[PDB]
């Protein structure tokens, strides 16, 4: 009679990670009931005690403001995958490996993503923060349009330099690197965090236990994430993960 309420938002990243769990829970004899919510709707809800908890809190920065709302009211267990983070990327065959090193390369733009973007505030600062790049231009388009054009670079052997993140799926498809970041305007990085409901390690401790075990990392979620773009269905993404992965997952549900 082992059950599980979990929350998640509908972002890539989450979508890999609550597939991996909710299979792995399944396997391991549990009821899983899993919903896609607003980020603010799934924190409040494991803060009243409506869910049971979410593996999808990105700390600090991210959900800074849902932290400061509801933090004390939940519990937080710790990390389940660590090194988030964002900066500029170019493929790994191209010389330069930091920001200050930029001169001409790429025709001096940076190929940003939508204007709202975290990444892209950081970029805006990055570019007045390094002398070398008083000539450089951050041209915003898409998630989607950056992507194409990633690809259309890397398939001429051109040179490109993007607003990256991970995890994300483009560093397990292409060979791709980070640029230094001496000056660290690009920021630090984050961890993706489970939170549970007070109420859960005393009302439901098998499902309490397995949260607090849960652990992945960043190469396991891009793998999952690949899989899905590449038109494999969540729940098989998963299950091909779990499959080649066995003893990692079988620790989240034994032991102290």
């Amino acid at each position: 009679d082992k059950k599980v309420d979990l929350v998640y938002m509908n972002w890539d990243s989450e979508v890999a990670s609550i597939n991996v769990l909710t299979q792995a829970m399944k396997e391991h004899g549990f009821d899983v009931k899993t919903t896609a919510l607003d980020n603010a709707v799934a924190w409040q809800t494991v803060a009243n005690g409506q869910a049971d908890g979410m593996v999808s809190a990105w700390l600090p920065n991210t959900h800074k403001t849902q932290w400061q709302k509801y933090g004390k009211s939940v519990d937080l267990l710790g990390p389940n995958l660590k090194g988030a983070k964002v900066g500029f990327v170019v493929p790994s065959y191209m010389n330069v490996n930091s920001i200050e090193d930029l001169t001409n390369q790429a025709n001096k733009t940076i190929t940003g993503i939508e204007p709202g973007a975290g990444v892209m505030a950081a970029s805006e600062k990055t570019l007045n923060s390094y002398d070398n790049l008083k000539d450089w231009k951050l041209v915003p388009s898409s998630s989607g349009a950056m992507t194409v054009a990633l690809g259309e670079a890397i398939k001429q052997h051109k040179d490109i330099v993007i607003t990256g993140w991970s995890p994300h799926w483009m560093f397990n498809k292409y060979d791709l690197k980070y640029l230094a970041d001496p000056k660290g305007t690009m920021g630090t990085s984050e961890n993706i965090n489970t939170i549970v409901r007070k109420g859960l390690k005393k009302e439901n401790p098998e499902a309490y236990k397995v949260l607090d075990k849960f652990n992945w990392t960043t190469k396991d979620m891009e793998a999952v994430m690949l899989d899905i773009q590449n038109g494999k269905t969540p729940e098989e993404a998963a299950k091909n993960w779990i499959k080649d992965h066995q003893k990692e997952v079988d620790k989240w549900f034994k032991g102290s």
